Formats: C-alpha cells, sequence, structure tokens
C-alpha cells in the first residue's frame, strides 16, 4: 500500500558570474625629417569596450540528491532561474549534465566530493547562458538568484525473463499522475533528514471500488518503518506520539479534519480515517521535557516532584512554585522562527519568563481553562550568537508540573 | 558471492593553459612635395589586446585505470575540473576520448606509452574548453587544479545461442547500486597495488 515515487530536489551551493568585455592597448612612435626641421612623437592608443547582445554568462553550482522509496536511472531535471520576481531562462540539462545514479536516501554526487557545474543553454554543449545589462546592474547594486526545480526525467528497471533487467524506454513521467490522483501525501522532518511518501486511500464516494483502508496512526505505522512499542511508535528509537511531535495541516486539509472530528467521540488527530487528498507534516521537537526520563536538556528544572511523570493525562501534582530553565543562544541555530509548546493542567495562575531578545518578551498569565488538557504554543525569532541566555521561567500557583512540554524548529524561516 | 565489479579511476599527468592573445604590427612610409618644401615620415603601428569572453584555453593529459574483476568495454568516464573550493566544468568525454578495452588490473594505454589529451566540451569535437580571466589570475599567483571522478559508463559481455558475444545495450550501470545494496566493501593496499572487492552479505532483519 505504499507506492516507490522517488523525489529530486536540487540545491544550490555557488553562482560565478563573469563579464564578456574587451580590451587593447596600442604604442605607436612617429619620426620626420626634412629641408632644416625634424620631429618626433609617442602615441598610446588605450581601448576598451563592450556590445550589449550576450554582455554576461554565468554558470552554476548544483547537486542532486534523493528522498524516498526508488532508484532513479538516468536522472535528469529542470531549473527555472529567477532573479527578482521574474525568470530569465529555464535549462532542461544537457548530455554532459546528467545525473547517472541515485541510490534512496543519497545525493549526487558521492558526500566525499565537489558539486556540479552547468553554463550552456544549447542542446548540444555550446553558447554559454547570457544575462543582458539590466539584470547586471539589478546584480552589482544587491540583488541574489536562486534554484527551482520544476520537473524530473529518470528511468527504473525491470527484469525480464532472460535474467537481467533493462532500463531504457521505462519513464517515471507517465507513473506520476497517477499515484498523485489516488495518495495522500506525508512527509516526515527530523533535525538532520527528511522523507517524503505517498500511502494509498480509499474513496468513499464511488461503492465499487474496494480498497482496504485505515487511520492516520496506522498510516505512519505503515508508510515508515515504524515499531509499535507500549503503546507509543517509535522510529530509531525516536518517538512518535500524538503528543510529542508537531504535525502541520494546509488549510484544506486542516478543514476536512476539523469537521470531522466532531462527529468522532476520542479527541485524537491519530485515530481519524484517512482521506484521499492530503498534505501533512510531521515535524520532530529539538528539546524533550519528560521528566521520567529522555529529556535532552543542559540544565535541569527546579521544584520539581515525580508523582507519575508520565507525560500526558497523568501529570499529577498541583502545589506552588517556581521552574527555570536558562540556555545561551550558542547552542542552537540562529535566526531562526522558533515555537515553544507544551500542554495544562489545574492552577489558578501561571506565568511564563521567555526573555528571548530580537523576539517576543512579551509575558502573559496561563488563562487556565479547565483540568482538562490543551496545548499551548507561542513564536519568537532567534538572535544570532549570544551567551546572553533565552531564559525560560514559570512561576505556578496551583501546580509544579505537567509533563509534556518542547521546543521545536519551524524551518524555512530565516531573516537577513 | 564475490560479485563483478570493475573500478575505474582517472589519473592526473600534466595540464597545458593557454593564452588567447592578439598581436600586430605595422610600418608606414609617407613623403609629401609641394611646392619649395618638402615631408618624409615614417610610423610604426604596434599593437596588442585580448578580449575576454573564451579567454584562455586549456587541455588535460589523463590515463585511464582498472581494478576489480571483470573487463570494461567502452569505458567512458566523467571529470569535475575544480580549481579553488568551486568547479569549473565538468566534462563527459566525447567520440575521441573513449576508452575502448580494460583488463582487470591494468591500464589505458599500456604501459609502454604516453597519456591521454582532452581539450573540448562539446558533444562533437569543437570548441575547446574556457577559463575566465579570474581563475588566469588566480593560476599564475600560485593555486593549482586537481581532477575527480564521478561515474563511468560501460558495456559488459554475454554469449548467446549462436557461439559469439554481444555488447550493445548492456549497461554496467543499472547493476551498479543493486550491488551496493546487498554489499561490504572491502580494500586492500599492498605497497604498488591496491585491489577493492565487494563480498555479498546477510540481512538479520
Amino acid at each position: 500500500l505504499v507506492a516507490a515515487y522517488p523525489i529530486v530536489g536540487v540545491g544550490m551551493e555557488k553562482l560565478i558570474i563573469s563579464t564578456n568585455e574587451h580590451a587593447s592597448t596600442d604604442q605607436g612612435k612617429t619620426v620626420s625629417r626634412a629641408t632644416v626641421q625634424d620631429s618626433n612623437g609617442e602615441s598610446w592608443n588605450t581601448g576598451l569596450s563592450i556590445n550589449k547582445g550576450e554582455s554576461a554568462y554565468i554558470n552554476a553550482n548544483v547537486r542532486y540528491y534523493n528522498t524516498g522509496t526508488a532508484p532513479m536511472y538516468k536522472v535528469t531535471p529542470t531549473t527555472n532561474l529567477v532573479l527578482d520576481g521574474d525568470t530569465l531562462s529555464t535549462i532542461k540539462a544537457q548530455e554532459n549534465q546528467i545525473g547517472n545514479n541515485l541510490s534512496p536516501g543519497d545525493t549526487y554526487p558521492k558526500k566525499g566530493l565537489s558539486p556540479l557545474a552547468l553554463n550552456t543553454m544549447d542542446q548540444f554543449s555550446s553558447r554559454l547562458i547570457p544575462i543582458n545589462y539590466d539584470q547586471l546592474k539589478k546584480l552589482d547594486a544587491g540583488k541574489q538568484i536562486k534554484l527551482e526545480t520544476t520537473q524530473v526525467s529518470g528511468n527504473f528497471g525491470t527484469k525480464n525473463s532472460s535474467g537481467q533487467i533493462v532500463t531504457e524506454g521505462n519513464s517515471w513521467s507517465d507513473y506520476i499522475s497517477q499515484i498523485d490522483s489516488i495518495s495522500a501525501s506525508i512527509i516526515l522532518d527530523t533535525e538532520n533528514e527528511s522523507y517524503e511518501r505517498r500511502v494509498t486511500a480509499k474513496n468513499l464516494q464511488d461503492p465499487e471500488d474496494k480498497t482496504p483502508e485505515l487511520t492516520i496512526g496506522e498510516a505512519i505505522e505503515k508508510a515508515f518503518g515504524a515499531t509499535k512499542k507500549d503503546g507509543l511508535l517509535y522510529f530509531n528509537d525516536i518517538p512518535i506520539d500524538e503528543s510529542c511531535v508537531e504535525l502541520i495541516f494546509d488549510d484544506n486539509t486542516a478543514n476536512k479534519i476539523k469537521d470531522s472530528l466532531k462527529t468522532l467521540s476520542d479527541k485524537k488527530i491519530y485515530n481519524v480515517k484517512l482521506e484521499r487528498g492530503m498534505n501533512i507534516l510531521i515535524k520532530t521537537p529539538t528539546y524533550f521535557t519528560n521528566f521520567d526520563d529522555y529529556n535532552n536538556y543542559p540544565s535541569t528544572w527546579s521544584n520539581v516532584n515525580t508523582t507519575n511523570q508520565d507525560g500526558l493525562q497523568g501529570s499529577a501534582n498541583k502545589l506552588n512554585g517556581e521552574t527555570k530553565i536558562k540556555i545561551p543562544m550558542s547552542e542552537l541555530k540562529p535566526y531562526k522562527r522558533y515555537v515553544f509548546s507544551g500542554y495544562s493542567k489545574d492552577p489558578l495562575t501561571s506565568n511564563s519568563i521567555i526573555v528571548k531578545i530580537k523576539a517576543k518578551e512579551e509575558k502573559t498569565d496561563y488563562l487556565v481553562p479547565e483540568q482538562g488538557y490543551t496545548k499551548f504554543s507561542y513564536e519568537f525569532e532567534t538572535t544570532e550568537k549570544d551567551s546572553s541566555n533565552i531564559e525560560i521561567t514559570l512561576i505556578g500557583s496551583g501546580t509544579t508540573y505537567l509533563d509534556n512540554l518542547s521546543i521545536t524548529e519551524l524551518n524555512s524561516t530565516p531573516e537577513i
């Protein structure tokens, strides 16, 4: 029920420009004699010119990488060069920039090597790619470009009766669209890697089809090789729960799950029936706070108490006091919108000091709804390499701990 | 339990550069007479120029060599020219630089010969490979380049019922990745030689 569907992305490393300028230097010596009179002269001729029409050549440094569950033989992408809300050229790479092999979970070329270069737009490798003069002025005035993937073309492998395989005329292109008509797209993002899978779905409109269906918790169990450990789900001894990760929905999927939850009797987003067209992100968190064990924390909290520190639904202490952790910015990445999220309890008042500079130094009271558990989450911006700490502090009157709290990445967020 | 898997590497021997410079020399003689007065002049015109956009052509000296347990018919590598933490061009060699045969434990060309040359980037052998001016200044300021292998493409051999073999459409490329999914890579290095083998393994999962 998982379909082999290899994803390709193109990554930018460096950009080199080059100017088509034209220089010259001439020296002349003249002498004349006439009958008495004479003359002698020394002439210099410096010359510099540039003629528009192919006025600036360029070259780019790229590297291919795979993600998914297939190889991809003879991969060939296409790139679309933007400069400033616009386009400049569109290149399908020639024979010299073909990507030969690509194992799943890998890059091309191999890791201990240098990147790939591309410079021409013709079908045979001639005629270096030009940039006209106004784009050159926009470039030197301070504006920079990026890269963009649009499609790839590659071939799979299949063995005949003869005992070998053949890779010719077997395009992966005409197996793209069919899969994206039937499947749901689930992506995972951990701290170093990312994985994109398509899992098959079940249409409820027409009754003739018989496709076996499941739920999103079982879907993440089946797509990734996930081990059910004691009710939790674990992926390479990394916990993935309905509570220990951060889920991201787009608006149509969010609305479908949200209005489908009300007829359901359980308030879990792991037991919802899977639908046809979805995009579900699951991001792992950076720093976890299970007070029992597995707490990747540099310093340890204050006024803690171990009575059923199981995480959610059993955090079992209601007293007064203070918790505080100071952390410098040196360990974490700068200039990234970090998101801090945890859960609730039954106190009456609690307040949260998040004193991080260049960011939300607003501190608010808790506004606890009831003894039942609800999440809470705030956003902030990371500064640049300061031992001046971010210091989380929670003062409470009616609780000392609730055993779920974390901070996580929320990437694709730089500042300058 | 040992899989035939020939390794190819590219070795650098020498690098030649060449400048696209443009020289000229002119001589003129003038004489004039008018009614009494006269004049006579001798003019020289030295000229030297260079225009960027294909300002420095180059050529490289390479030689192929095998290591492993297979031949490799019609070998064709790709090279990736770095200069200083960067890249300058990427060439899959044309028809004139194909490597024809390669026995295991051998080099191409044979040992009592001179190396191979390559100079062009086009698909048909034209348009010598250019280097722009800043790289030329980095070169003459004292920085040197190297070579790099990324992939090769070659063909194996198989005999049919007809009693001969055929080498066409039988790529070694689509037998690369499968072997590197199942095998362990063991290499030996002695004082003159080196040997790279892949031996098949057993999954315990």
